[PDB]
């Protein structure tokens, strides 16, 4: 929105939106572009950070490059890059709100010996003055180095605020596992930081909390992380310090709220409404103060990861440099990146690696040299540092958990954007001369250990799965791979991929597309056997879905003959390298009040409860400290494995893909036709992709598994230790609480008796272990945002009759394009609005990249359908049958036909009987390419399973088309899954859409009041209910001697509420029949239903229904439901009786 899109890098200096201004107070000056109110861009290197720095000084994982941002093309790219990320941040309610606080968050001005501001730029005539809160630069020394620099450090600390400089790198991004991180999200991180600088609450440099324990190292050593980054980081880690209660604290918060107030007050008292002052400023101050310190603190990347839909790491985000060999991709705006986000999502958008990846510094914390018995180097493996400050030493020891105990969810909604975009530009700035400090380069060295080892490490195993040889074969013997003189071996635990590959070793060539598809299929299905091969087991800590290959990949408990049995053996604890890291907490001194010594019973009673209060609260505090250490010292190690195991599956995938690439590189040279290959190729790209889908699944198994084990160790290993410490504290407390009560002069013998007993502490006082909320730690915002982007729905079709308008969208959150006739109307269907096609040419086309299907993709199509369909001849209905490939559902004979076909002409067509009646039918087709198996489910029964093992390449268009010629069709809740389906979910999904509290007809359509339905019993299906006179009246029967002269009966429901349209369960009703008059139903003293012509005789029956039978209701009275009388005339009379068979409970209203 309010972002200036306008400037090319080549816009000249105009003294308005394009200035050349002085950097601090130096005899340096740089070029700048106003993108917004008080927000500028400096599309060149940061000035106060040398460009070619000394090698002795280059840090690990930097890319240093003096020729970066040197060029104009880049300077432009970048200028355009920033503007872009800024606009992408603006299509976001929350982020536009953020940026508006940034616009309006001016640093407070200095006063009378009228008002003089800190937040500005001087020009190089030094007489023109431009307001600025933010300036976004290119990188300083290192080019993957992001950052926020204070203009006047002390102004940033004192409650005042100061201009902020951002160094940014928008031209590179990196992968996190299997998806690319979103650079806009990283800018946001920085904007967030500068609010502290604009507010004047930058936390003191030594307000740092422990982050991760350094167990690559020989002693107890902590990586520590400044409070500010912890908060703005969000993710899992602050969930250990943001606890209720807060266990850790500091002068900074209390003081931050203090000095905020003073500065809020100076505004209130002096600045607001002073007519020497002026609106460009005082208005913005009002706006700076409509937000609190507290708001800015509880603001961070969580709330935005949801809002942007970025996955960005949630565990150990700050120390990733240790866990991750980060990889760098070149960034194209605005083609792969829109005001939308990466066009294609974080997952698909496929970016180019950057040439700079090589210049990336590798200064390992240590180098693991794997040497054999003869002490020769086999392979040397690097172990990287996280970057952070180090101990030294122990924090948990040193920090005294304060004796003194002194919600929300979303942070910037206070800020009204009408209100903000109304305030006139600050134009008259009166400069405070001394607005800036002189700046500082710090620089430092790395020192790296070599270690010799005869013991292969996980870090070695990992290294063993990357390819040395352009020509190569797999192997499961680590040493065989290392000791390849070749070295053409590469380690692999894909035991079956190799098993199959070794068996086809000596066969004929790949010449048919048929022979290739076969192979690719087996390859792929083999990789799936392998990579997600697992087994569930019993620990005390739950059932745990164990990764069967885990041992063989990182070489942990691989020392057995079998991994899985040995995790059983040793415990979750067995998997990590440092197991004794826990460190007694510093707790609180020994006095209960002295002026309680002389109070009497009922007063001392309720103030010993004050002691008890603070105590039970303070136990929680200790607990928290312990948890933090679990995480810090133990989970961190479980994560150590996680990333390794994760990298491992990805390495494995990559073997395969190259194996596959080299098989098409074989394909042909060939007999095969030019355009034939275009397909084999598209297909394999589709298959290469299918593998990745599969690989995610493996990474999740490793995640449940290792995360579980992580908590397994909290329950079994850390917790019992908490118990020991805690009764030490309480037994000791109890000594001293006994001795206080007897020091009491003013309490009686019965006060001594019952206060001793009343206020003592025992073992159940500190049993806090909640394993579920421990497990809840892990579903961070990101791991939730992840849930969704990877979900099996490629489409779920919503539609609403919107504000005088018709919205037909896709709730799945993918590509899925809906292209249709404007003439398509929406009618209530099963549970929401059903697509109504009048049946003419009226066609709707769904569009999604997935829908092209291919060789190895599994997928399910479900949808509701009601069909006013007609003739005996075959008619296309829904399908992606492109020129004789793929699949279609036809109309034919009295049902539907599922036809499914490959590029070779092989087919299983499958006739589904009973569909063309217009009763609603929930069709589910599940095609499993993994198991070669076609399942079809109509409503809640599975109607078919069929072998498709003769079916090959079903590759078609990216469009699944719903046609509906001649025959109006009702379609609702149309879905496409990328998983094949089990009957359980069929039953689950059937009854989900299906129970809404409303009642139905036997066409599964909605039941409304006042409609002429026929009634039948569940017991007697197609014998119509009828009337007959025999005993003093007119009765209700069914004719089981057909043509003993009774004819078909007409029902209608009627309501006490004149307005009410549609029938609901636990509703009240009057049953009517059309005979001679309106006949109203009545239960007699024989409890036999009989038709009366008398309004107040009519019974007020309650309607209810069966939750397993979709189309069925019941009619009843006060616990006596309506059923069918014994076979009688033959006549079966309507009875309200408690002694006949229960299977006559069920009534279908069919119109």
């Amino acid at each position: 929105m309010d972002i200036n899109d306008d400037l090319n890098i080549n816009s000249p200096v105009d003294n308005k939106n394009v200035v050349i201004v002085r950097a601090r107070k130096t005899n340096t000056f740089f070029k700048a572009f106003k993108v917004a109110p008080n927000i500028w861009v400096a599309p060149e290197r940061y000035y106060g950070e040398p460009l070619d720095i000394a090698e002795e000084y280059k840090l690990d994982g930097g890319i240093y490059d003096s020729n970066f941002l040197s060029q104009d093309s880049e300077r432009e790219n970048f200028l355009q890059a920033i503007i872009t990320l800024l606009k992408r941040i603006n299509n976001t309610i929350s982020g536009k709100q953020l940026l508006s606080l940034i616009s309006t968050a001016i640093p407070f001005p200095y006063g009378y010996v009228g008002y003089r501001e800190t937040n500005y730029i001087e020009s190089q005539n030094n007489k023109n003055f431009y307001a600025s809160n933010i300036v976004i630069f290119g990188p300083g020394s290192n080019i993957v180095e992001n950052n926020v620099i204070c203009y006047k450090k002390n102004d940033a600390e004192n409650g005042m605020g100061t201009m902020a400089e951002i160094l940014f790198q928008p031209l590179l991004t990196y992968k996190y596992n299997k998806f690319y991180i979103d650079p806009a999200m990283e800018l946001t991180k920085c904007l967030i930081k500068s609010l502290y600088f604009l507010y004047g609450i930058k936390p003191s440099d030594d307000l740092v909390v422990p982050y991760r324990l350094r167990t690559e190292l020989d002693n107890k050593q902590f990586s520590q992380l400044n409070i500010i980054d912890l908060l703005i980081s969000g993710g899992v880690d602050l969930e250990f310090i943001n606890t209720n209660p807060y266990w850790f604290t500091n002068s900074y918060f209390s003081n931050s709220i203090k000095m905020f107030e003073k500065y809020k007050n100076i505004y209130e008292t002096e600045i607001e409404g002073n007519n020497a002052i002026g609106n460009d400023i005082k208005l913005r101050l009002k706006q700076k103060f409509q937000n609190s310190v507290q708001d800015i603190w509880n603001l961070n990347l969580n709330y935005f990861s949801k809002e942007f839909n970025s996955i960005i790491p949630d565990r150990f985000s700050n120390a990733l440099k240790h866990f991750y060999r980060k990889q760098y991709y070149t960034m194209d705006y605005g083609d792969n990146y829109n005001i939308n986000g990466f066009v294609n999502g974080q997952i698909n958008t496929k970016l180019p690696l950057s040439d700079k990846n090589t210049n990336i510094i590798s200064k390992p914390e240590k180098v693991v040299n794997l040497v054999n018995a003869n002490n020769i180097s086999l392979m040397k493996s690097n172990i990287y540092g996280d970057g952070l400050k180090g101990t030294t030493e122990d924090f948990y020891s040193t920090y005294k958990i304060p004796y003194n105990e002194e919600s929300d969810n979303f942070p910037l909604n206070n800020i009204s954007i009408e209100e903000v975009d109304s305030i006139p530009e600050i134009i008259d700035i009166n400069p405070y001369k001394d607005n800036s400090d002189d700046l500082l380069f710090t620089q430092i060295t790395s020192t790296t250990e070599e270690v010799i080892t005869h013991t292969a490490l996980p870090v070695n195993y990992l290294q063993a799965q990357i390819i040395t040889n352009e020509n190569f074969t797999l192997s499961s013997d680590f040493s065989k791979v290392v000791s390849s003189k070749d070295k053409s071996l590469v380690y692999s635990f894909l035991d079956n991929l190799m098993s199959y590959l070794e068996t086809i070793k000596n066969d004929g060539p790949i010449d048919t597309d048929k022979k290739y598809y076969l192979w690719l299929k087996e390859v792929f299905k083999n990789y799936s056997f392998d990579i997600n091969l697992t087994q569930e087991i019993d620990s005390s800590c739950g059932i745990n879905e164990v990764v069967i290959w885990f041992g063989k990949a990182l070489n942990i408990l691989n020392t057995s003959n079998s991994f899985v049995e040995e995790y059983q053996n040793s415990g979750p604890i067995s998997l990590i390298s440092k197991k004794d890291n826990l460190s007694e907490p510093n707790i609180e001194i020994d006095d209960i009040p002295d002026s309680l010594l002389g109070l009497s019973f009922k007063d001392l009673n309720n103030k010993l409860y004050e002691i008890y209060s603070k105590n039970r609260v303070y136990f929680r505090k200790i607990y928290f400290n312990f948890l933090d250490q679990w995480w810090t010292e133990y989970y961190s190690q479980y994560f150590e494995l996680i990333c390794m195991a994760k990298q491992s599956i990805l390495a494995q995938e990559s073997v395969v893909k190259q194996i596959i690439q080299n098989k098409f590189t074989d394909l042909s040279k060939a007999s095969i036709p030019p355009d034939t290959l275009k397909l084999i190729k598209e297909t394999t790209e589709k298959t290469f992709i299918d593998l990745s889908n599969e690989s995610q699944i493996s990474m999740n198994r490793v995640d449940n598994f290792l995360n579980k084990a992580s908590i397994c160790v909290f329950v079994e290993d850390i917790y019992p230790k908490f118990i020991s410490y805690m009764e030490k504290y309480i037994n000791n407390i109890n000594i001293k609480t006994r001795e206080f009560i007897q020091r009491c002069t003013n309490i009686n013998d019965n006060e001594k008796s019952i206060l001793i007993n009343s206020y003592t502490f025992k073992t159940i006082d500190f049993k806090f272990l909640n394993i579920q909320a421990i497990k809840n730690f892990f579903n961070s915002q990101v791991e939730q945002v992840m849930k969704e982007m990877l979900s099996p729905y490629q489409l779920l079709l919503f539609a609403t009759r919107g504000p005088n308008s018709n919205i037909i969208e896709d709730i799945s959150g993918k590509n899925t394009l809906i292209q249709y006739t404007e003439s398509v109307e929406l009618v209530y269907g099963v549970n929401g609005e059903s697509l109504y096609l009048k049946s003419p040419n009226e066609t709707v086309e769904f569009s999604n990249n997935f829908f092209t299907n291919g060789l190895t993709n599994n997928f399910t199509i479900c949808f509701w359908l009601r069909f006013t369909g007609k003739d005996d001849d075959k008619t296309r209905l829904i399908g992606n049958k492109v020129n004789n490939c793929g699949w279609e559902i036809y109309f034919e004979d009295n049902g539907l036909v599922f036809e499914i076909i490959d590029s070779n002409g092989n087919q299983e067509s499958v006739y589904l009987s009973n569909v063309i009646n217009n009763n609603w039918y929930y069709i589910s087709i599940s095609v499993d390419r993994l198991k070669d198996q076609l399942l079809i489910f109509i409503n809640d029964k599975n109607v078919a399973n069929v072998s498709i093992e003769q079916i090959l390449n079903i590759y078609s268009t990216n469009v699944i088309s719903l046609v509906n010629k001649n025959n109006s069709i009702y379609v609702e809740e149309l879905s496409v899954l990328d998983k094949p389906v089990a009957s359980e979910e069929v039953i689950r999904n059937y009854f989900s859409y299906l129970d809404n509290s409303y009642i139905r007809d036997s066409s599964k359509s909605l039941l409304e009041y006042n409609k002429n339905y026929q009634l039948y019993n569940y017991v007697f299906p197609e014998t119509s209910l009828y009337e007959v006179n025999d005993n003093n009246k007119s009765y209700l029967s069914l004719k089981n001697t057909d043509g003993i002269n009774i004819p078909s009966v007409k029902f209608k429901l009627i309501n006490i509420d004149e307005s009410k349209g549609y029938v609901q369960k636990w509703d009240e009703c009057i049953i009517c029949v059309s005979d001679g008059t309106e006949k109203y139903l009545d239960i007699s003293e024989n409890n036999r239903i009989q038709l009366v012509s008398s309004k107040d005789n009519a019974k007020k029956i309650t309607v209810n229904t069966d939750l397993f039978r979709p189309d069925c209701i019941t009619f009843s009275y006060n616990d006596k439901y309506f059923s069918l009388s014994l076979r009688d005339g033959d006549y079966n009379w309507m009875i309200c009786n408690n002694k006949v068979p229960k299977g006559a409970h069920l009534w279908i209203l069919k119109s």
